[PDB]
């Protein structure tokens, strides 16, 4: 399949070279598999997602996405338009309120309900989480990754917006979940992107136009907007029998183009995500 003027990180992520604009992708499109957002929820009704999006759970008032910020997670995991897995099932989970703020409590319950709740979906195919959340290092926070990970879900996380070392914060700091950081269109790191041995590998992050609420569109940037990108990455993987929850992000690392970034400090690997899809 090829999805002409795809948004550039599309067309990046089916790339072997930065500057082209059509998305190539396997029509089986993540079928079968599914995608939790962890994040400040989804708007479902968006119709862009196509009756394949559902909040799951909330721990505020509302179950509504009233910020932007999960539902453009969302869009860029799965949306028709701007998503990288075009028939995964999306579902949300609201551990953010609607200013994008959560306690590290309600954060840990959010992906400890997602390893059990995988488990009254429907994903014969696989199931991943996307977590583009971030704080300080806790190791209460990268332990509750490392649970969700082993129970059996893809997770991929934000290394976070501070242009520092990703060892500092959590869950980015957890070693079996896999840590995203941020490219621009023209293969330089992003300004904000952190970095660190605990980074996995790098997705488009700059200038990322997706889904928000209000049923429209906006472009944002931040590592946050290319963990969405591994998420439906994986998910589309998963679905095509090349790889599993469990070895998704080694499979993205080691299929990747290698050494194409600039601005990667020394000792942070220079990994872009890629389908290899041969159209
Ligand atoms: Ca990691």
């Amino acid at each position: 399949a090829a999805q002409t003027n795809a948004p550039w990180g599309l067309a990046r992520i089916s790339s072997t070279s930065p500057g082209t604009s059509t998305y190539y992708y396997d029509e089986s499109a993540g079928q079968g598999s599914c995608v939790y957002v962890i994040d400040t929820g989804i708007e479902a009704s968006h119709p862009e997602f196509e009756g394949r999006a559902q909040m799951v759970k909330t721990y505020y008032y509302s179950s509504r996405d009233g910020n932007g910020h999960g539902t453009h997670c969302a869009g860029t995991v799965g949306s028709r338009t701007y998503g990288v897995a075009k028939k995964t099932q999306l579902f949300g989970v609201k551990v953010l309120d609607d200013n994008g703020s959560g306690q590290y409590s309600t954060i840990i319950a959010g992906m400890d309900f997602v390893a059990s709740d995988k488990n009254n979906r429907n994903c014969p195919k696989g199931v991943v989480a996307s977590l583009s959340l971030g704080g300080g290092y806790s190791s209460s926070v990268n332990s509750a990754a490392a649970r969700l990970q082993s129970s059996g879900v893809m997770v991929a996380v934000a290394a976070g917006n501070n242009n520092a070392d990703a060892r500092n914060y959590s869950p980015a700091s957890e070693p079996s979940v896999c840590t995203v950081g941020a490219s621009d269109r023209y293969d330089r790191r992003s300004s904000f992107s952190n970095y660190g041995s605990v980074l996995d590998i790098f997705g488009p992050g700059t200038s990322i136009l997706s889904t928000w609420i209000g049923g429209s569109t906006r472009s944002i940037s931040g590592t946050s907007m290319a963990t969405p990108h591994v998420a439906g990455l994986a998910a589309y993987l998963m679905t095509l029998g090349k790889t599993t929850a469990a070895s998704a992000c080694r499979y993205i690392a080691d299929t990747a183009n290698k050494g194409d970034l600039s601005n990667i400090p020394f000792g942070t690997v220079n990994l872009l995500a890629y389908n290899n899809y041969q159209a």
